[PDB]
């Protein structure tokens, strides 16, 4: 299952525009984690600032307006904004990937307000220096020296921390190698503790198929959102084919279960992702289910 999905194109989905340090931080103060927003750079006019929520600890990634009409996020340059968002779908920024953007109207009740990167306290994990120098020279492994200052821009693991070098380059670095400045000490609960090492236990992927380099030509263009009341079209209900296996969940009470080769009868499709459809003796909501919208009634695209 994919955790990272969103759109990676919709300016009205992830672009938060007028926000700024205070607004950005409080809109991503924990929230649900794995949520991000690209606002207008309150630091430098013309640039942007991708703030990402993890550990109640919104890591701020600055995106530059390159004159060749490209974007450069913290030493790492890509071809465009939605391209870095796509790369971080498998990168894991802080300790998670870019699941989905934060709603542009993320009105919260209370409790989590502002809190400038608070995974524990105002001490540990943010400014660390390294003394042992491990110059791997990668974005996977930070080349740190024998007395540089690092910023733990990401802390996915307990034994490895992803800090930006004296250069500002993001890479993973060993804890027994470091030197954190204004910090108390390992107090157990005082150390954030994402978890005592993660682990996905599914023996079905003991020898899993690699992700594989395969750039697929996905049909792009312009936001297809017809707000028009739909004129003389004589269209009826919407039919979708379940092209991927879709079982329910432990917290499922309205999640439709579908599978490959089944035709989902959906009359009500909500713009929140979960459509209302009645299929095999059971009707409920489905997150598109992993289906594809088509028309099995006409001969034009009968195949």
């Amino acid at each position: 299952m994919s955790s990272a999905r969103f759109d990676s194109s919709d300016r009205s989905a992830w672009y938060m525009g007028p926000v700024s340090r205070q607004e950005a931080q409080t809109r991503l103060q924990g929230q649900r984690h794995g949520m991000f927003l690209v606002r207008d750079s309150s630091t430098c006019p013309g640039d942007y600032v991708l703030s990402v929520s993890e550990n109640s600890r919104v890591s701020h990634y600055i995106i530059n307006s390159l004159p060749n009409r490209r974007f450069k996020i913290g030493d790492q340059e890509f071809d465009h904004l939605p391209a870095l968002l796509e790369f971080y779908k498998i990168h894991y920024l802080d300790t998670t990937t870019l699941i989905e953007p934060a709603p542009r109207y993320p009105s919260p009740p209370m409790g989590s307000v502002s809190a400038p990167n608070l995974p524990t306290a105002e001490d540990n994990l943010e400014y660390v220096r390294t003394l042992y120098d491990f110059p791997g020279n990668d974005a996977e492994d930070l080349p740190f020296k024998k007395g540089e200052i690092l910023v733990i821009i990401e802390k996915p693991e307990e034994q490895w921390w992803s800090a930006r070098n004296k250069d500002g380059r993001v890479g993973m670095i060993p804890v027994p190698y470091v030197e954190k400045l204004v910090r108390s000490s390992p107090h157990g609960k005082h150390g954030n503790r994402n978890s005592n090492s993660y682990g996905i236990p599914e023996p079905a992927h003991a020898y899993a198929q690699p992700q594989t380099t395969t750039p697929l030509p996905a049909v792009s263009g312009s936001p297809g959102a017809a707000i028009t009341p739909l004129p003389s079209t004589q269209n009826g209900p919407v039919f979708a084919k379940a092209i991927q296996k879709r079982v329910p969940c432990a917290y499922d009470k309205t999640a439709l279960a579908l599978e490959v080769g089944d035709i989902v009868k959906v009359t009500r499709m909500n713009i929140n992702g979960q459509w209302e459809g009645e299929v095999n003796g059971r009707k409920g909501l489905f997150p598109f289910t992993h289906v594809k919208i088509f028309d099995p009634q006409n001969p034009d695209e009968n195949e």
